[PDB]
């Protein structure tokens, strides 16, 4: 299966701030759509937290050490690496995995080199502090740009990446 | 005099990296055009040391806490602050000032908040190490975009912000 990145990020490259709805409302309405369509989210332990209750009509993988459970079919708390829920989405029958957050998942995703596809919406800010897209990693990824559409009047910027990978 | 910061960047904000030739031919001869328009630069000590030699064609003031002699007049070794920077830059006639780096400047004039405009240049990679933007800092900034524009067929991206 393909793993894409899901991700908002101001032009620092932050994934989260203390600053106030700076999501805009069409990015919102984006991300819904997409992983909707793709079935499925791959989070933190920090990252559901911060969003409170399991995404309607998806279904919502956990990554955490302490086995924990839910009562709740759409949520999943899953002790395991990268390679392992995606092993684990497939059996369920995705071909696509969507990763959408913690500084933390995103880290251990790039440095087990498992990432195809980047999907980047850009809202206009600059936040002075904030949380990083991710820790550090070996080695960097090239990319090429598939498309880019602007959301709003405003500036919020869509972009969708593919890493571009060496090939026979 | 507005202030504008142009910079090239990974898609993870990050100005500088180990990896060789990460700007794109297309990022350079914009960044050249732009700064050439504009007429001036300011920079830091280190990416003037990086940098070797003053930008042809550029007034270049380098931020620098030490009286250091230059015999170029279009290279000016500038000890103040950033504010003193721009008001030393409007007596000259510049209606823009370019600060084109070190995370050093760029968090210094964030800080006081001295910056109107952002022209940024992002590079399709993801760094897993480098130097980035800025030190953290207090507050925030909302951004308008102005223009958009892609470089080249790779995916080079071109983006001018205005600050609300």
């Amino acid at each position: 299966a393909k793993v894409i990145f899901v991700l908002a990020m101001d032009v620092s490259g932050k994934i989260a701030s203390s600053v106030e709805s700076w999501s805009s409302f069409e990015d919102r309405k984006n991300f819904r759509k997409i992983t909707t369509e793709i079935g499925n989210v791959v989070m933190g332990r920090i990252t559901f937290e911060e969003i409170g209750r399991p995404l309607p009509e998806r279904l919502n993988v956990v990554l955490t050490r302490r086995p924990k459970t839910s009562n709740n079919p759409s949520l999943v708390f899953f002790n395991g690496s990268p390679a392992d829920v995606v092993k684990f989405l497939e059996g369920k029958g995705y071909e696509r995995v969507a990763v959408i957050g913690g500084k933390t998942v995103f880290t251990e995703f790039l440095r087990e080199k498992l990432v195809d596809e980047l999907f980047v919406t850009v809202e206009p800010y600059v936040f002075g502090k904030g949380i990083p897209f991710f820790d550090e990693f070996e080695g960097y990824f090239p990319l090429k740009l598939l498309e880019m559409r602007r959301l709003n009047e405003r500036g919020t910027l869509f972009l969708k990446y593919s890493v571009e990978k060496s090939h026979r």
